């Protein structure tokens, strides 16, 4: 399907406050994909741009090579900035939808999907999350049609 | 073969001046790979790290999506810093050898290869090169066993 639209049916957050989502997030779990392959301790960082999009810097550690790496990209809303439907673009052939489909009131925990059900992330402001938050994230993922067998639990400080 | 050694039988520069190689280079031609697919107007910018490695910033334009992108990586010598054999690594699964196989004395044109003969670049301090310089670089590539018909000639200022 189009790499520009959300997966059909997902619950895009429609009262989004972009300022509250800025800064750094820890990747608690991801569906594994080429872009991120081999990485642990992954974080994503968002900053505002003058042009109304977001600067994205993802960082992680590759324990096979013993080195940190970083990737810088840009995200732009696909519609109104109060709707958490975006597209993100990195160097090369890494481009597609970015959608926040679950978020707590305090912007502490997020479930983010790509443009299809092969792309999903559990993110947190903290490097670890409680089992209850894990359970709820998997429950939401399942209810929205995603195959939670695809998740890998990303090593983080204290995991 | 090993991703960490030069291609079999390929001679690498053995009296390398790393500091003179720093700065911005324009990519005149490349063998096509996923990492850079879709990108025109490509430059690579090298700088020194406190740890003896190089920071690498690749930047290019994707005319399909209408956007500039950049990738930041690290390169380390695999041996003596006088020998232009390195390995470069970027976010995720882009890791492998980087070898300077020909350089002019002025450090204005360089032929760079990866760890096998499927990876080759013609780089220049200027965005275009003379037919003279072009043919010589192709003759070196050819001398070293590469198939120059695999080059994509990359759109650049004045090209
Ligand atoms: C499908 C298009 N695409 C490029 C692979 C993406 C889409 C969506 C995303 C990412 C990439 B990403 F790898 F930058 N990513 C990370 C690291 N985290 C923590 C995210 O929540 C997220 C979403
Ligand atoms: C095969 C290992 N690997 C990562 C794909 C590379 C090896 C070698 C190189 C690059 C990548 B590269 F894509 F960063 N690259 C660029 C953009 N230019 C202009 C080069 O001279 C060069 C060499």
């Amino acid at each position: 399907k189009s790499s520009s639209t959300p997966p059909r049916g997902v619950t895009v957050v429609n009262n989004f406050d972009c300022k509250r989502y800025l800064g750094t997030w820890y990747e608690i779990a991801r569906f594994d994909h080429r872009f991120e392959r081999g990485l642990e301790k992954v974080t994503a960082t968002y900053s505002l741009r003058d042009d109304g999009g977001l600067n994205v810097i993802n960082k992680g550690y590759n324990p096979d090579r013993g080195m940190w790496q970083q990737s810088e990209g840009k995200a732009y809303f696909t519609g109104a900035p109060t709707r958490a439907a975006l597209k993100v673009s990195f160097f090369g052939p890494f481009y597609g939808g970015y959608n926040v489909i679950a978020l707590d009131r305090e912007y502490r925990h997020a479930l983010v999907c790509g443009p299809d059900r092969d792309y999903l992330w559990i993110n947190s402001r903290t490097p670890t999350i409680s089992d209850e938050v894990k359970q709820e994230m998997l429950a939401v993922a399942t209810r929205e049609g995603f195959d939670v067998s695809k998740f890998i639990w990303v090593q983080q400080p204290g995991s």
